[PDB]
């Protein structure tokens, strides 16, 4: 089961691999909670926009997956995102340049393999040094 | 052998909480790589003299583990840090105010207990 959830956040990653953002919230609970940096929660919908709005911005973007851990219900990873910064994002005008962070993304999953809460860790220095 | 991990973990932690980078540094291996946020490797003397600096800087500094998740020989926690700027931060210098972050701490463990490699994400948005 542990083993099953980790097994879907790699389905997630594919599907941030292929541009697919429908793809990682089919993942998600009716019911899923996202924070932000603050530990407020934030809508799905503006979550799906935020979504929406990296892979128009970095549409070549690749996720590597550097390790990734599961006990219980709950799983984290440590990914690399590598892109070229080419529309704008969360008001920043695109560079053209190459791009790379990396962060930490935390999933809760239900008994029925649901995400239920979601946290996220970013050092998003690149794109603002 | 996770829940040994996760607990010299918790003791890095409580180090941390009094302030005592040594009781930090007391959990690694002779050999232990630190990695920074372009996956360098950092010097022992150097990944220590950051860890001092953010004492000085930092002095009433608190970490809440929010999570923390082992399997095999890996522990990554999710921790947010509570302080007042009360010394000189990566140049800046004081202003007196309550701050705060989060950041990944991942730690990769021995046979033996000990950490062999390190790494971190830290968002220190909030902060700047
Ligand atoms: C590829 O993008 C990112 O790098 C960001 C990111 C990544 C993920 C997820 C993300 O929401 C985001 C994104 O993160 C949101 O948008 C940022 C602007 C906010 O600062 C944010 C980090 O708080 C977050 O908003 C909730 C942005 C980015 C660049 O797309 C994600 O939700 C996710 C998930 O729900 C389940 C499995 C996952 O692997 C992810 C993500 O990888």
């Amino acid at each position: 089961s542990t083993t099953a959830n980790k097994e879907r956040c790699l389905e997630m990653v594919a599907a941030w691999n292929r541009w697919d953002v429908s793809g990682v919230v089919a993942h998600w609970a009716p019911d899923v909670v996202h924070y932000d940096d603050e530990d407020k929660p934030v809508s799905a919908e503006e979550v799906v926009r935020r979504m929406n709005s990296a892979v128009e911005a970095f549409p070549d973007l690749r996720l590597d997956v550097r390790s990734i851990v599961g006990e219980g219900d709950r799983v984290m990873l440590r990914i690399t995102c590598s892109a070229t910064h080419q529309g704008v994002f969360m008001g920043i005008a695109p560079t053209g340049r190459k791009v790379r962070w990396t962060y930490l993304e935390e999933l809760r999953f239900s008994e029925a393999g649901k995400v239920v809460e979601h946290w996220d860790v970013f050092n998003f220095s690149p794109l603002f040094r």
